[PDB]
């Protein structure tokens, strides 16, 4: 046919006006618009491709930032300071395109006035799920509808970490939210969200004039007052109502940030630093705006180290196994699956594993040189290594599931007999293996079956005492004295057996004699008298010289 | 330009002729060849697209199968039976396109005849890696260069399970190797491997005639004789040199397999079944060909349940928490990675978790209903559940890394020994606590001065003895039979304090006679002696009868 049998945008923008099916006037279409001048934000615009492959126009992203306690900068580079306590809406939608979508910021319900214990909580609602990021004295935690871990992904919503920031993103909508504990940033694409947002972050129109509107939809010159009207009522608390310039603030104007003076306007941050320093001196509150300026510069592909120059008073506090770096990868290379990924170009600050080692896997913190397995207890393991974890036999081997554990089945030789009286069979904690639980011939002294063996007065000590046996043996109660003197043999027993017996054995010490000194010196001898005749051996006679 | 400003193949499978730059002579080309009637395999050819998107030809995949001990069928539907005991090569490349690519079957080296646990062993060598798949009585094991786990993936080589088969594949080349313990299968694409393969599986030439070739490279008629010369050399074992047709084989021609009689040639398997039955009756060796026939039918998207009609003698044996299904998904759904639907749409046989439950994750075996966490000890866990795994406080919460564990931080008995002499601090692990040695007082009888109170006499027992303290309390060695007596108050000491006395001591107790049984008896008296008298009670005058 003279007109083409679809005269068409046939391919690769090869457009056409067909004279006939065979002979047509084909056309080719291409173009290139110059880089847009600016976006009332100083940030360089990006390239957005047409639906048609023919061309790409320049459009710049929507960026809202909030730092310090009161400091806000909207999507179009308008800056203002607002103070409040009740939770406030950050960004919402004018015409609902996504169900229950919104970003909110509770600034003081957690900590009113001074936010020293907890500065803010960030609420992100997307359809079914809501995420509340809150901070405490040492490290923030997040609650999803219940607490969760950091590397979270569910229903197109992802939460993770990057440098010193907690990032909540929706890839389908391209929404990025970064929380720091001292500031927050919201990043939105232009085409998806163009002139359809409202809240304290203003309207992403590329115009600074319409950057604040009331919920009704009016325009007010006093942009600070419009922020106070963006209050979200909730069940709890329904009764919502001379300066010497510190040199630190001078760091913005120094030559260190001279590279940042291009591609990023420094007027707002310097004024915020000066105001914070004059609010009260010597509180280390003026090195919070510097962090935001450095973060924005890094986002602008300009990485700088500045904290060195701050003479301390605010640094990073992360554990020993990590070292602080001003320029580092946004996504650290975990050993588990670094694989291949688009290396982005913006190096962010933070603290990472040392140069020699590297992180193990997402959700872990142990840095290792050559990674094998990591169990629930953070201890590095090598491939083909045998270690008794818990009460089991476990092995780290290459493949899936890592650790493989099997039961212990420890056994001991069962002995029931207990020979000594003290020995009594008792199963008890196996000392070597708390799990083996081996039984043992326990020892009770009370169960001593044999009894003390009484001995004669003569013996001294059975020596059985403290034998060290399960049953304590007993020493002999008797002792060495001339016991076997006479009759019932005891220590003196010098009964007068002789007609003139002396034998006064007084336990006189002698070999065997001590035990038995028969010191008998009878004197049965008879001595004459002047008239007592026949006195030789007469009854009861003793020597008598008379 | 009148000459086309590159008359050329226009993009999008179009073409052009050019006598004008815009007014050109446009063309477009395409086709639909009839499906190749057959491919000498009985298998339907697959659609292979050209480089450019213009046309799709019908080339049939290369499939090599071998079941039982001696049976083999080449890539082109040629069948032969070969018996051998040393390792043989299945497929290798005539022109080396991939470094160190090969498949080897080790037959009989591990089990010579009457396989005790390993019928054979597969060796798949690809570049730097080699994989050895071996079997034992109940589960196969794989060694990768040392042992590895089941879900293995490294350097473009992947090893996993599917139904009852172990699958080794290289996604870059499309090579598939399936092992079962009773058979094996090799699947190769045509374009990558055409007229470049050699070995026992033959030439994937699409002609049965050229399938068998000597290692030198000749053509011979008998495939079996050539197969014997495909032997590879290793340091190990370097010295390599009445039939009643059972109804089980008759199941092949039954109406159950009627769908398989088309689209799949059933002659070879039936002949193999008959020959195996004739080899020895009643040994359950004739239900291995049925398995391969059913597997090939299932590969053709035709699932059949047949083991129910075998009247036993060969079924599956997998643990109780899994039930056998003749038609199920090749890749079972696991909660960790539900991701997208499995469009495999071929229902391989095997055994899976029951319909109520679902498998937890790859590399795991526990079937669960609502998945939470699974630690090294295979126990299901719920979200927000607190347990005492190892000696730690651990929690299962949804997110990254699953289980979060922290130290027990066990408290201790604050005691200083104890005041009992003998006590020494033990700081021991109270059975009530676990992993918690706490200070405890350890009375030591060896470490006591029990101050034995030496009693002079008559004290039958001090009675300190054993009262419940570890100190060895003291009994008193003394006893009172004759505490009194001139002889140092010795017991049984009857001596005349006065020569005229008896003081009889029988050592008796009585009432205080235990202290003084001797008491005394007065012998003295004087009576009438010779006239003239004057005896005057002559001193020493004890009772006389003068
Ligand atoms: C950081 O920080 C720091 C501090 O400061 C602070 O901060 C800042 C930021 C600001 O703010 C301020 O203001 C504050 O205060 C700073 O500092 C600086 O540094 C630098 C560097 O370093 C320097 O310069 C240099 O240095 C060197 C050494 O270093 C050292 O020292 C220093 C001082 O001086 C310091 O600072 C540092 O830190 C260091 O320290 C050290 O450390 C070590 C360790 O590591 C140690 O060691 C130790 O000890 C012992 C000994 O050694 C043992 O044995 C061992 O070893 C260990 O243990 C040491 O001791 C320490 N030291 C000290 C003293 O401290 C030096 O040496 C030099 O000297 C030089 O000069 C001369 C003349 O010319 C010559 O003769 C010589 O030879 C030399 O040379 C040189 O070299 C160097 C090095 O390289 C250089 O430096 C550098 O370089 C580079 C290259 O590339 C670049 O250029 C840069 O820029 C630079 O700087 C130089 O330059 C050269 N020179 C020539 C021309 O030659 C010197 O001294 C400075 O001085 C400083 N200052 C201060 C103030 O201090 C920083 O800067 C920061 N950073 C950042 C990042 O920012
Ligand atoms: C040997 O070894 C051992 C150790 O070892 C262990 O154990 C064993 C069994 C096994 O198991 C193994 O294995 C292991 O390892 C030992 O044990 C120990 O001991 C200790 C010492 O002894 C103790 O502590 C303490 O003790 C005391 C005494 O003792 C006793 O007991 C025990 C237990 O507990 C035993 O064991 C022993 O043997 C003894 O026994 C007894 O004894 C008693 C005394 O003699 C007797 O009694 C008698 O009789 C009658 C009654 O019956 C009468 O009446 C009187 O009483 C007496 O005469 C008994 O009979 C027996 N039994 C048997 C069975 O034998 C104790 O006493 C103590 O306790 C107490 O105190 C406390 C304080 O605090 C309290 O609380 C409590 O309650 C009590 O009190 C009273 O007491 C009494 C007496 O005893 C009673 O009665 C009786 O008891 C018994 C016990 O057994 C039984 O029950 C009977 O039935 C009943 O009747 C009451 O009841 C009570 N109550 C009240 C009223 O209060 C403490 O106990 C420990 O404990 C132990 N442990 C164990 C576990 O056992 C052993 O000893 C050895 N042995 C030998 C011989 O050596
Ligand atoms: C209580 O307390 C007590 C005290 O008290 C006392 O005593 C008593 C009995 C009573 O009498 C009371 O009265 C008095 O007071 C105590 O005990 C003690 O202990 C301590 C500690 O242990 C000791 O120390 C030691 O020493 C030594 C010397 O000496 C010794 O020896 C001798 C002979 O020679 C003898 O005689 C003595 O006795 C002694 O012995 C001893 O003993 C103990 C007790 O028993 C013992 O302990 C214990 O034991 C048990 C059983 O029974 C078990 O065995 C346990 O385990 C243990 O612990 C000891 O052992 C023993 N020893 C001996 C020798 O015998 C020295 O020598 C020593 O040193 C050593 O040892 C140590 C540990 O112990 C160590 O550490 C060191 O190093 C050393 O080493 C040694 O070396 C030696 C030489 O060579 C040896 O020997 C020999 O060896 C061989 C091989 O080579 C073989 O075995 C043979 O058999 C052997 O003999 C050894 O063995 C080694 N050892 C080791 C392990 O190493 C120490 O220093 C003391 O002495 C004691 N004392 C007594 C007398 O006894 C307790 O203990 C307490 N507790 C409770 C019971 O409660
Ligand atoms: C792998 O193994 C498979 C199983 O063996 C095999 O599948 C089929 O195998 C059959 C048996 O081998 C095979 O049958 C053919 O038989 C021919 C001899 O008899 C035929 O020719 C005489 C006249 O010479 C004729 O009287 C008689 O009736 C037969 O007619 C033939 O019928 C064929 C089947 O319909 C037909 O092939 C079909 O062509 C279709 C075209 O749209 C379509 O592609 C179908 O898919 C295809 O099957 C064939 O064209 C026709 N011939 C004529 C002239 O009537 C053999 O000659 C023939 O071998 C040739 O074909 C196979 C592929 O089929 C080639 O591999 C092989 O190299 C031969 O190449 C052929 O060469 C002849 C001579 O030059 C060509 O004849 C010309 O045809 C022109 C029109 O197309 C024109 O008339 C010219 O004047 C003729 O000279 C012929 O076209 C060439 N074919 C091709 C495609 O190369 C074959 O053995 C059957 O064809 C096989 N079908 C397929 C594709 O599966 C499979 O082929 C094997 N594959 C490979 C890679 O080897
Ligand atoms: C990203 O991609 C690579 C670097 O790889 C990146 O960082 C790794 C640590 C991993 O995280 C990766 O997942 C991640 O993508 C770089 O692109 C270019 O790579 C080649 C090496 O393949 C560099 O060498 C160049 O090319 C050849 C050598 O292959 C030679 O001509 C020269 O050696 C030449 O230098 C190349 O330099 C590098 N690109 C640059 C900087 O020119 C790069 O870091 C980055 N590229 C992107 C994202 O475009
Ligand atoms: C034997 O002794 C017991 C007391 O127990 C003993 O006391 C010393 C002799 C010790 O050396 C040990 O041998 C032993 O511990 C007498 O039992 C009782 O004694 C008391 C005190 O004398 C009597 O009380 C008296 O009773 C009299 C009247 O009988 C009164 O006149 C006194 O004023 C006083 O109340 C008590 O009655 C008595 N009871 C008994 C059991 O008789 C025991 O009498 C005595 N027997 C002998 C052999 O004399
Ligand atoms: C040794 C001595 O003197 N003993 C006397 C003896 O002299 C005396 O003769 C005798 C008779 O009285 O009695 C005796
Ligand atoms: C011989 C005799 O009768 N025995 C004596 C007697 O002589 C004496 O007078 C009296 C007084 O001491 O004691 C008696
Ligand atoms: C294509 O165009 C030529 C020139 O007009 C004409 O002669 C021919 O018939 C056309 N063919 C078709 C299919 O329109
Ligand atoms: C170029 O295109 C025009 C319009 O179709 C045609 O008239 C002319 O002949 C073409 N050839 C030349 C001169 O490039
Ligand atoms: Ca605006
Ligand atoms: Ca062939």
């Amino acid at each position: 046919p003279p007109e083409c049998p679809d005269t068409w945008w046939l391919c690769d923008c090869f457009m056409a006006t067909c004279k006939y099916n065979n002979t047509v006037e084909i056309v080719k279409v291409e173009c290139e618009p110059p880089p847009m001048p600016t976006c009332s934000n100083g940030l360089q615009p990006v390239r957005v491709e047409d639906p048609d492959g023919c061309c790409w126009h320049w459009e710049c992203d929507c960026y809202c930032t909030g730092w310090g306690d009161p400091h806000y900068v909207t999507f179009d580079g308008l800056y203002y300071s607002y103070q409040g306590n009740c939770t406030y809406v950050l960004v919402e939608e004018i015409s609902p395109s996504v169900d229950n979508f919104g970003v909110y910021i509770d600034n003081y319900h957690c900590d009113p006035n001074d936010k020293v214990s907890c500065p803010r909580t960030l609420i992100v609602r997307h359809e079914t799920q809501e995420v509340l990021i809150k901070t405490v004295h040492m490290m923030p935690m997040q609650v999803q509808v219940q607490a969760v871990a950091l590397p979270y992904k569910k229903y197109g919503l992802e939460v993770y970490q990057s440098g010193i920031n907690y990032v909540v993103d929706i890839p389908e909508l391209g929404v990025l939210v970064s929380y720091n504990g001292l500031s927050f940033s919201v990043r939105l694409p232009y085409h998806r969200f163009g002139n359809n947002t409202k809240g304290q972050c203003g309207t992403c129109t590329n115009t600074t004039s319409d950057d604040c509107i009331l919920p009704s939809g009016e325009i007010v010159s006093n942009c600070e007052a419009a922020a106070d009207q963006w209050l979200v009522n909730d069940p709890s608390k329904p009764h919502c109502p001379d300066c010497t310039p510190s040199p630190l603030c001078q760091l913005i104007k120094d030559s260190l940030f001279a590279q940042c003076h291009a591609l990023v306007p420094p007027q707002h941050y310097y004024d915020a630093c000066v105001f914070d320093s004059c609010f009260m001196p010597g509180s280390s509150l003026e090195c919070a705006s510097l962090q935001a300026y450095a973060a924005l510069c890094a986002q602008q592909n300009i990485c700088l180290d500045w904290r060195n120059h701050t003479h301390g008073a605010c640094l990073v506090e992360c554990p020993s196994h990590r070292e602080y770096q001003a320029c580092g990868p946004a996504e650290e290379p975990t050993c588990k699956s670094s694989s291949s990924q688009q290396n982005n170009t913006v190096l962010v600050e933070g603290c990472f594993c040392p140069e020699g080692t590297m992180n193990y896997a997402p959700g872990f913190d142990v840095c290792v040189k050559t990674c094998g397995c990591v169990g629930p207890d953070n201890v590095p393991r090598e491939f083909g290594e045998h270690f008794e974890f818990d009460c089991k036999n476990c092995v780290c081997l290459e493949g899936g599931s890592g650790i493989i554990c099997q039961p212990k089945r420890c056994s001991q030789k069962p002995v029931t007999h207990c020979v000594e009286d003290g020995t009594y069979l008792a199963t008890e904690v196996n000392p070597a293996d708390t799990c083996c639980n081996i039984t043992v011939c326990k020892c009770n002294t009370s169960l001593c079956k044999e009894k003390p063996s009484v001995c004669p007065l003569g013996f001294e000590v059975k020596s059985k005492m403290v034998p060290g046996r399960c049953c304590p043996f007993y020493w002999c109660e008797s002792k060495g004295v001339c016991v076997h003197g006479n009759a019932e043999y005891q220590p003196g027993s010098p009964v007068y057996s002789s007609k003139c017996q002396d034998c006064v054995c007084t336990d006189k010490v002698d070999n065997n004699t001590l035990l038995n000194v028969i010191a008998c010196t009878h004197v049965p001898c008879n001595t004459s008298c002047s008239p007592g005749f026949e006195l030789m051996e007469a009854p009861g006679e003793c020597c008598k010289k008379c």
